[PDB]
């Protein structure tokens, strides 16, 4: 098992200047002919010429139009083609090959593969070597000339990168298209698509150069009516890059293509972006609300790659966060501007502090720029993406918008058309930092630790107020726990966006302020502070850290009601909940451990419940925000604060707290559920696919959240509401009616009803599957078996498999059944999936990531299943590496 090390980066001894491909698609095989115009680089030391080539069937290979002979002049082991240096020319030469590959049986969905009736490629990160021989690394830049041929009836639409320069007929009912793409690119950005595709199109005119850009969005004919929102999102993305960053699209055409079988959300192939259908296609009748923000994000994300990834490239894969963290950051800016809802930022923070914090305290913890890898596929992680994006966002927080845009433009102008590393970006930001501080002595050298240091910092506070001096002090401390990557953690550059709230009137006491914490600890003093303030800390969540605010619940309630910053209000609510959860958890734990016949529980703070009611009843308050405050923190957020967590005790704890709040607020909940109906379910624009109202979707989120609370509580006659809800035109509503009906005898009636509504749309059926999987049912294991036998069956579609199993794994009480039956079940699914798609098998391992955080019995159960998976003779490299790292073996 070869380990690649970041420090070992060396430029290739070879150069590939030109790629000329002929891809001939036939019924039972695809023939790929390739000519590489190559050269010897200055780093060459007379070494063997080694190409990557995985699973290729060689018909012939040649150097300068002369056939090479196997064994004497080359070896091929199904992974590397080695041409011995004595047969390698010392000047410019041509390498050619013809190989056979088989897209029809390629269920790994990497390289060239068949998705339903569409032939499509996926080359990032190491997929191009599954199509033809190459030096398959991102610093090998080349020109591409690509011809594709196929049966015309089956594959009338042929696409690849660049300009289509020829179309032609071929004997036997075939046709071909030639695409020339003169600008240099890395091979992971190559793509080809063949199929009976239908489209929507539009023309965009750029802001400054006034260039006409043709926009095309493609799907299978069945779902062509689901393309409109994607096209609108693309237009929005282009406008935003123009308006915020001053960046225009440089090509004459951009294609987006939806396919049904895809490992991730989408892929930024140059001029030919390819998408999971669930992240491109939607309609009001056949999609839940979540799809609209999902398509906006993923379309935006792939578009913003055109600069941050495609025009400025990576030197090597260790720089992945330079294009991914930065593009996620660009997409976050875009989405926040488009939605104009505070929940957009809150949703990203909620995901970071649950999923990414879990990863960062797990054995899988890595910095956003890792030091080594075995399988590059395994490092497309929430750390690299989402913590990466927070690190990219902190530059904006530190610099402010004007100097951030200046630094960003320095980065683009200096590295456009070239490869780059994380240091290059830091360098450009540093130049802006100098301009901002107005001295060329300032530097961001410490900031680089954000790229190299793993783990989540903990930031804690103490306060002092001198009423006679009008002087306020914030004492701040930072600490990162040692782990396997660094024995000694160094202090980070942590920007702390802060406000000071006057507790008497809720007003701001100081102007916008960002504390720059660069040491292990510091004291920040403020003068002319007229009264003791309540501090509003890490506004906007200004650094990816554990925040310990040391505030009382009284102070937190005041922030929750009156602070100006959405995140601090949300965090103060979160903190109140966490204090309560930890206290009740330990009370339940003690009673269990000591086998108590009776015991006391600490009730929920009454003033907190009053504050929730106050906010819910405020008609000028935000519906999206409201849905967060009535929800306890995510289980994966909570687990970061409990050792040896007994999941049963946590389920009991949540139950208690929800029942406490519901006993006081259910009538308020019900009243609001009813009053919100008119605006939430307004049908005025139901048949206008370009009209998307994120505030209205948030009102539906709130209604569906309240309905779940009222259903669990068995609120009098709520089943009537549930039944009426199932008749709503909006899938978010009628799918909610299924999951909340879990607590009633009508569940399987709604099961059947909603299935009938979902079964004839591929993507809608997958949302139905998720709804069933996530249903709070005592008989959920029997239900899963039913899904397997009646709907899922032997599908190899990752959307199907993920929909059936992943939501169930979040069932705290049932997935973590003490028998270990849930662990057993998902381990069986992982092993089964790993036979044909190792990437998705690794995705299905997600519930195991917290294994060493659970109680000793569940730890043992999980570890047993992982060791069982590890001992499977046919385990993939990707899955083996992942489980080896996760189990510290
Ligand atoms: C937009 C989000 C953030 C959801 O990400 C993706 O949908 N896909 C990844 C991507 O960055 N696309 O640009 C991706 C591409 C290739 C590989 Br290998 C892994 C992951
Ligand atoms: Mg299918
Ligand atoms: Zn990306």
């Amino acid at each position: 098992p070869k380990i690649h090390y970041r420090k070992d980066y060396k430029p290739s001894g070879f150069i590939i200047n030109q790629v000329t491909l002929n891809i001939n698609i036939h019924d039972q095989e695809t023939i790929v002919r390739s000519v590489l115009d190559m050269d010897i680089s200055k780093h060459n030391v007379g070494e063997d010429l080694v190409f990557d080539g995985v699973g290729l069937k060689i018909n012939e290979i040649s150097i300068n139009n002369k056939k090479l002979v196997e064994g004497e002049e080359y070896t091929y082991d199904n992974e590397f083609l080695t041409i011995f240096s004595k047969f390698v020319p010392k000047s410019k030469f041509a390498f050619s090959s013809e190989v056979i590959i088989h897209p029809e049986t390629n269920y790994a969905l990497t390289g060239l593969y068949k998705s339903k009736n569409i032939i499509v490629s996926q080359c990032e990160a190491t997929g191009f070597r599954r199509i033809t021989f190459f030096i398959d690394r991102p610093d090998m830049m080349a020109k591409y000339d690509v011809t594709v041929t196929a049966d015309k009836e089956k594959y009338p639409v042929l696409l690849s990168n660049g300009d289509k320069v020829n179309e032609f007929e071929i004997p036997g009912g075939r046709h071909g298209a030639r695409f020339n793409d003169p600008p240099l690119k890395p091979c992971y950005l190559f793509a080809v698509v063949a199929g009976d595709l239908k489209h929507l199109s539009a023309t965009y005119i750029t802001k400054y150069t006034k260039k006409k850009v043709e926009l095309y969005v493609f799907s299978e004919e069945k779902y062509v009516s689901k393309l409109q929102w994607a096209l609108e999102c693309l237009k929005k993305s282009m406008a935003f890059d123009e308006d915020y960053f001053g960046l225009e699209y440089d090509l004459s055409r951009l294609n987006l293509v939806a396919v049904s079988d895809f490992n991730v959300g989408a892929m930024e192939n140059k001029g030919l972006n390819i998408f999971n259908a669930n992240s491109l296609l939607a309609s009001k009748k056949n999609s839940i609300d979540f799809s609209y923000a999902r398509i906006l994000t993923v379309v935006g994300h792939e578009y913003f790659h055109q600069y941050t990834g495609n025009r400025v490239t990576l030197r090597d894969w260790f720089q992945l966060t330079l294009k991914e963290g930065l593009t996620v950051h660009r997409e976050n800016l875009f989405s926040e501007e488009m939605t104009k809802t505070v929940t957009t930022r809150l949703s990203h923070v909620d995901l970071l502090r649950s999923v990414q914090f879990l990863e960062d305290s797990s054995p899988l913890s890595h910095p956003i720029r890792p030091e080594s890898y075995v399988s590059m596929e395994n490092f497309y992680t929430t750390t690299v993406y989402d913590k990466g994006s927070e690190v990219m966002r902190m530059y904006l927080t530190i610099l402010g918008e004007e100097y951030y845009k200046k630094g960003f433009d320095i980065y683009i102008k200096k590295n456009d058309g070239n490869t780059a590393t994380c240091e290059d970006f830091n360098y450009a930001m540093e130049q802006a930092y100098k301009m901002k501080k107005a001295d060329n002595s300032a530097n961001l050298n410490q900031y680089l630790l954000w790229f190299s240091q793993s783990g989540t910092p903990h930031v804690s506070f103490k306060y002092n107020y001198d009423a006679e001096k009008k002087q306020y002090s914030i004492h701040v401390n930072q600490y990162t726990k040692p782990d396997e990557n660094q024995k000694e953690k160094k202090p980070l550059f942590i920007p702390i966006s802060v406000g000071l709230i006057n507790p008497e009137n809720g007003k701001e006491m100081i102007s916008q302020t960002t504390l720059e914490l660069t040491k292990e600890s510091d004291t920040f003093v403020f003068n002319n502070i007229a009264v003791k303030p309540i501090p509003s800390l890490f506004r906007g969540f200004s650094a990816p850290v554990y925040i310990e605010d040391q505030l009382t619940d009284e102070e937190r309630i005041l922030l929750l009601k009156y602070d100006s910053d959405a995140f601090v209000r949300y965090n103060s609510c979160t903190n109140i909940y966490m204090k309560q959860i930890l206290m009740n958890y330990n009370e339940f734990l003690k009673a269990k451990n000591e086998k108590l016949e009776s015991f006391q529980l600490t009730p929920v703070n009454a003033q907190f419940i009053d504050a929730i009611k106050y906010l819910l009843e405020d008609p000028h308050a935000d519906a999206g925000f409201k849905s967060y405050i009535v929800s306890l923190p995510q289980d994966r957020y909570i687990i970061n604060f409990v050792s040896n967590l007994d999941t049963d005790v946590l389920a009991d704890t949540k139950e208690y707290i929800y029942k406490q709040i519901g006993d006081k607020l259910n009538d308020v909940y019900y009243k609001m559920f009813k009053s919100l109906e008119a605006k939430a379910d307004d049908l005025t624009y139901f048949n206008d696919e370009s009209h998307v109202d994120f505030d209205q979707m948030n009102m539906r989120t709130l209604r569906n959240t309240l309905l779940s609370l009222l259903s669990k509580a068995q609120y009098p006659n709520i089943l009537n509401e549930i039944i009426e809800h199932s008749k709503s035109p909006y899938p978010s509503n009628w799918l909610t009616s299924l999951s909340v009906s879990a607590y009633f005898d009508k569940y399987f009636e709604l099961y059947d009803k909603t299935y009938k509504l979902s079964k004839d749309d591929e993507l809608l059926l997958q949302e139905w599957l998720k709804t069933v999987s996530r249903s709070d049912r005592k008989d959920i294991y029997e239900i899963l078996k039913k899904l397997e036998n009646e709907v899922l069956k032997d599908s190899k579609n990752p959307n199907d498999i993920r929909a059936v199993y992943l939501p169930f794994t979040n069932n705290l009480r049932r997935f973590h059944d003490i028998s270990g039956k849930g662990y057993k079940l998902i381990a069986e699914v992982i092993t089964k999936t790993d036979k044909f798609n190792p990437m998705v098998a690794t995705q299905l391992c997600e519930p195991f990531k917290l294994w060493n955080k659970l109680d000793t019995k569940r730890q043992e159960l999980m570890l047993n299943e992982m060791n069982t998976m590890l001992q499977e003779p046919q385990i993939s490299n990707n899955l083996k590496e992942y489980l080896l790292r996760l189990t510290n073996k």
